[PDB]
């Protein structure tokens, strides 16, 4: 059906948008904290404190498969990265400070994306 590609159309733009924001938000991670998933042979005790490990890279490969329906959606893995940082990481870290500031710095890149996802539709 026509229909169809025409979804598939939005599906595509939006991970056109999204690609772009998550490119933005990788940009305040100059460190790459962010970057990769948490080692588990470096940190083989990781999942039993986090349940639901987030990085960027795995948000890339979901975001290719055009696996993010909506904003809201990409916003849960990206609120993740942050979330599972500052819980595993005591405040006084170089890893929480990051995560602070990734989440702040973000902030104002998805404000302006919400509004864009609205607007175009």
């Amino acid at each position: 059906s026509m229909e169809q590609v025409a979804m598939e159309l939005r599906l595509t733009e939006l991970t056109r948008l999204l690609r772009s924001v998550l490119d933005q938000l990788q940009d305040k991670d100059p460190a790459r904290i962010f970057a990769q998933p948490v080692s588990l042979k470096e940190v083989p005790d990781y999942l039993d404190h986090i349940k639901h490990p987030m990085d960027f890279a795995t948000m890339r490969k979901r975001l290719e498969a055009q696996g993010y329906k909506n904003l809201h959606e990409f916003e849960e893995d990206f609120d993740l990265i942050i979330d599972n940082c500052m819980k595993y990481n005591a405040r006084d870290t170089v890893f929480y400070r990051a995560a602070v500031r990734l989440r702040d710095q973000g902030g104002v890149v998805l404000r302006q994306a919400r509004r864009e996802v609205d607007s175009i539709g």
